[PDB]
């Protein structure tokens, strides 16, 4: 039950894709999830061999075109930034022979010796999933900056909780006296299906907090201009699903070093008495170590499998250079 088919181990490896559409016009044509699911499956397998020392991707080309086409400009700019090379010929080459179409790839040479200076990762990744926070804002790391997070994080080895959070309850419309900073994220709640919305946004705000040198709060249910205490209203949630589904998202957070120290609280929003729904508060303490928003998006063959790699793998073998 996958999209991927190995057709031969090494040193002939082969990976059938299936179909992909090439040429410019046939992809801008195609649906959103035509377009990028067919980029995935490409990016996946060229991942995988870069990283298993090369191969050629197998693909049936889903156009129909009387002539060669090229490959396609976002299936061309992944290939160029997964490799990290301004030129494709560096690392791919193509052929077309039959109704099919072959992307030769070469290993991924990391234990060389060359003048390239600037940085090569020791693996190709998609994403490092590692996102750290800065001020308001919260960032993707790339492989540069991940690596030398990962090496200095722990080469060689500031939480102040805020007393605002220890009310038990908030009124409904109160202004929030402190402001959005390194320390705290406020975030409305969505009109319409809260946990999906609540499970969309913890991974990468609450890992980038924990990475920080001093961690932080996340605070849900106040409005984004005015500032003031909205959350959601009673009625679209169940205030014990709620904490148990920002638990469990934070629990599933891959962790590399233990735990990470974190609280959950349920605040009730009051209106002059009256239940009127709930606000949400997430505090993070400092983690001696990274904490990922998802696995490590990279992929390598192991034995006669495309698996993804280990979140202890990515890490072991990145650092490892």
């Amino acid at each position: 039950d996958s999209s991927f088919m190995l057709e031969s181990s090494y040193p002939d490896l082969v990976i059938n894709i299936g179909k992909v559409t090439l040429g410019e016009g046939n992809r801008k044509k195609l649906q959103k999830f035509q377009r990028e699911e067919e980029k995935a499956k490409v990016v996946k397998a060229a991942c995988a061999l870069l990283n298993s020392g090369g191969g050629v991707i197998q693909l049936e080309m889903a156009n129909n075109d009387k002539h060669p086409v090229e490959m396609g400009l976002d299936l061309e700019e992944s290939l160029r930034t997964l490799t990290q090379s301004l030129n494709l010929e560096a690392f791919f080459k193509t052929k077309q022979e039959g109704k099919c179409y072959y992307i030769f790839v070469k290993s991924w040479s990391s234990d060389l010796f060359t003048e390239d200076s600037s940085f090569k990762p020791r693996i190709c990744s998609l994403s490092s999933s590692l996102y750290i926070r800065s001020g308001t804002s919260v960032l993707l790391m790339n492989s540069r900056d991940a690596f030398h997070f990962l090496n200095t994080r722990k080469m060689n080895a500031l939480h102040s909780p805020y007393e605002f959070f220890q009310k038990d309850h908030l009124e409904y419309g109160e202004i929030v006296p402190f402001p959005e900073s390194q320390s705290i994220e406020f975030k409305q709640f969505s009109t319409k299906r809260i946990q999906e919305y609540v499970k969309s946004i913890i991974p990468e705000y609450i890992s980038a907090f924990a990475n920080t040198e001093e961690g932080g709060s996340l605070f849900i249910g106040v409005d984004d201009k005015s500032k003031k205490v909205l959350g959601c209203a009673k009625e679209k949630v169940d205030c014990d699903s709620l904490k148990k589904t920002i638990e469990n998202a934070i629990y599933k957070l891959p962790c590399v070093h233990c735990q990470i120290d974190f609280t959950v609280k349920i605040l009730n929003v009051l209106a002059k008495g009256e239940l009127y729904g709930y606000a949400c508060v997430i505090e993070v303490k400092p983690f001696c170590g990274a904490i990922f928003s998802e696995a490590p998006r990279s992929w390598m063959v192991k034995d006669k499998l495309i698996c993804p790699l280990a979140t202890q793998d990515w890490v072991n073998m990145m650092l490892d250079t």
